[PDB]
């Protein structure tokens, strides 16, 4: 069953063998991944999360973040630690009480705090829409039309070297998958079917690294949504997702009744589907219980290219037709070297105190803030460009930028932009060498929003800012609860921090 918009949510520690191999994890309703949190465009979500976490090998503390949510007023309730708040500590609960107003598609919801959510606090967050523009596209959307795509690893986060290239052991699949060495024939995931019908599936990434090259053999897929924003009909028969990212596809139960192979190949780690590595299976009602014998095609002759992709409504481009064409044109200068990222000569190291704290108690501009050089300043109502030349080691880089989404003007891999109708998204790959992906957004959204690359590995490396959007309207626009402000007492007092 699907819980919410109120519900409460206990985060423990439990073993689990998704792969056939057994290890402790950080689960959310206890199980991996965790349940599906939903509700209506506009409702009122109230997540009372409780820590009950005791294993410090993955740390006691959480803090959980709503990938894609606005939390336009509610930026205390947006989760990334020492950006937004002190974790919450164990044996403590914290009701994140936010509204969805004007966002409708298919999020998620993380651990953010350090590594955390590799060791397994990642789960679908579904806004359903009862006037959905898409609506008379397919038949069925429910919790058995989500597929997420997730890395698994035998290793412990807390155990994985900072700045290092770091490789999962299984790709799951709803949960489900084989491990690439010492590879066991335990259970693969089975989505099911009914021949004629037409099915909303939306596809989650709740990767902490690899991007996936997805596809159902003998079936196309018609996309309809990308991170949350409706798009027109865009068939492919292959879509490379990067972590982070969402699609909404629909699948037309046309092809004979049987078995099929679903392939989600990650770009490091295992190659191929030896074993059913990689794979679940597409079951049609009334199919015999037996593994697929189908073949994927040597080439893919219509993959997604994310230029192809255009807004459904008529959202446009703010400001104006070339570079530079914004009130406030940015740069990021984004490197790597000796196992540290940077951004603009500034590797991220979370702050003592958040920064949202911070310009709460009165420190109103971004170099009064910590960490230093880690904070800019956005101006309010204003047209905001960020260009992210790719070339940092360990591409490509999926970047994504909380409180907003924005307009991809150029995307990976093409050096034309795009002024007219590209894309809206939250998370998108930077592309390779000389490269210029380039977004845009208004800011009409006061508080502190995180930029990192969301290779989970790479933001713990430090490939991270902080875009301080509206610093003086942030205390009237942001009121916060009580809770909220014992967060920090509590967690310095536990962890002996004077501040
Ligand atoms: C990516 O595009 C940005 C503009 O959006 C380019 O920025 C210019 O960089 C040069 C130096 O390289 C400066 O003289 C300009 O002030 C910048 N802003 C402009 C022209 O609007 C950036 O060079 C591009 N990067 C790559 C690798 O193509
Ligand atoms: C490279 O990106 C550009 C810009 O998004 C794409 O150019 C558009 O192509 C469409 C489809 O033919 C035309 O309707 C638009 O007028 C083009 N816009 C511009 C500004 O040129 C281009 O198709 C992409 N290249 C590839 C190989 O897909
Ligand atoms: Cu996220
Ligand atoms: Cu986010
Ligand atoms: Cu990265
Ligand atoms: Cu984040
Ligand atoms: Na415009």
């Amino acid at each position: 069953a699907q819980i919410g918009p109120v519900t409460d949510l206990h985060i423990t520690n439990a073993n689990i063998s998704p792969d056939g191999f057994s290890r402790p994890a950080v689960l959310a309703g206890g199980t991996f991944p965790g349940p599906t949190i939903a509700g209506n465009t506009g409702d009122n979500f109230q997540i009372t999360v409780f820590n009950d976490l005791t294993d410090p090998s993955m740390l006691t503390d959480t803090s959980i973040h709503w990938h894609g949510l606005f939390q336009k007023g509610t930026n205390w309730a947006d989760g990334p630690a020492f950006v937004t708040q002190c974790p919450i500590i164990t044996g403590q609960s914290f009701d994140y009480n936010f509204n969805v107003p004007g966002q409708a598609g298919t999020f998620w919801y993380h651990s953010h705090l350090s590594t955390q959510y590799c060791d397994g606090l990642r789960g679908p967050f579904v806004v359903y829409d009862p006037n959905d523009p898409n609506a008379s596209l397919y038949d069925v959307d429910d919790d058995t039309t989500i597929i997420t795509l997730a890395d698994w690893y035998h290793t412990l986060a807390q155990q994985e070297p900072i700045g290092a290239a770091i490789t999962a052991d299984a790709t799951l699949i709803n949960g489900l998958g084989r491990s690439f060495t010492n590879t066991t024939a335990s259970p693969l995931s089975v989505i099911t079917v009914q021949s004629g019908k037409r099915y909303r599936m939306r596809l989650v990434s709740i990767s902490c690294d690899p991007n996936y090259l997805f596809s159902i053999d003998g079936h196309d897929m018609t996309i309809i949504e990308v991170d949350g924003v409706n798009s027109q009909q865009l068939t492919v028969d292959q879509i490379q997702i990067f972590a982070a990212q969402r699609y909404s596809f629909v699948l037309n139960a046309n092809q004979p009744v049987g078995n099929y192979w679903i392939r989600a190949q990650p770009n490091s780690g295992g190659q191929g589907f030896d074993g059913g590595i990689n794979s679940a299976i597409l079951r049609y009602e009334g199919a015999t219980v037996e593994d697929p014998t189908t073949t994927a095609p040597t080439t893919f002759s219509n993959p997604l290219v994310e230029t192809d992709l255009h807004p459904l409504a008529d959202l446009g481009v703010p400001g104006q037709p070339f570079r530079g064409g914004a009130d406030d044109p940015l740069v990021l200068n984004l490197a790597f070297a000796n196992g540290r990222f940077s951004i603009d000569g500034v590797s991220f190291v979370p702050p003592t105190v958040p920064v949202l704290l911070q310009i709460l108690s009165g420190a109103q501009n971004a170099q009064d803030l910590l960490p230093a050089g880690s904070v800019i300043s956005l101006p309010s109502n204003s047209v905001i460009e960020v260009a992210l030349p790719a070339g940092a080691a360990g591409g490509p880089h999926p970047f994504h930028l909380h409180g907003h989404n924005f307009a991809v003007v150029q995307s990976a891999n093409n050096a034309t932009p795009n002024y007219v109708n590209p894309i809206w998204r939250d998370t998108v790959s930077i592309g390779g060498t000389g490269d210029n992906v380039t977004i845009r957004f208004t800011t009409n959204n006061p508080g502190p929003w995180f930029l990192h690359c969301h290779i989970d590995w790479h933001l713990e490396a430090g490939f991270a800012i902080v875009f301080a959007e509206d610093i003086p309207d942030t205390a009237s626009a942001n009121p916060v609860p009580q809770a909220w402000s014992d967060l920090c007492p509590a967690y310095d007092q536990a962890h002996n921090i004077s501040t």
